[PDB]
């Protein structure tokens, strides 16, 4: 809780703060923009397995097709203390499914593998197979 007052308690400062170059201002602009949107995104549940890896999903129509889909990576040693996520983590597809021209509510199915360090093939039994999610638009008014 204390940790939270940087410049206070541990007296330092940026020299900027900004994302791609984007004010806090611009930032929020382009946030509530990207809100108004019709969007869809792949939730994952993630649990700690002891050691670092990195997944790879892929989106698939009722007939195969797979598009690759983003990747994510978890940090990870076998000291590592035990951890698990208490929400979805989330990854957006819209572009991938619009680009397949399929609209979310019409059967296609996301596929995750996943490799270890070693890296040596975790099993699907490693990572609950994700979810998806379509979060609608939110009408309202733009600065813009």
């Amino acid at each position: 809780s204390d940790v939270f007052n940087y410049k206070q308690n541990f007296h330092y400062e940026y020299d900027m703060l900004e994302m791609n170059g984007m004010s806090i201002a611009q930032l929020e602009s382009y946030i509530r923009q990207e809100r108004q949107k019709d969007r869809v995104f792949a939730g994952f549940l993630l649990e700690g397995f002891g050691s670092s890896a990195y997944a790879t999903f892929q989106v698939c129509p009722d007939v195969g097709d797979c598009y690759e889909g983003s990747h994510f990576s978890v940090l990870g040693g076998s000291t590592e203390m035990p951890w698990a996520f208490d929400r979805l983590y989330k990854m957006e597809i819209t572009d991938i499914l619009q680009a397949m021209d399929l609209k979310f509510d019409s059967h296609f199915t996301i596929k995750t593998k996943i490799v270890a360090h070693n890296g040596t093939e975790l099993p699907e039994s490693l990572l609950p197979e994700a979810t998806i999610v379509r979060i609608p638009p939110s009408a309202q008014n733009l600065e813009v």
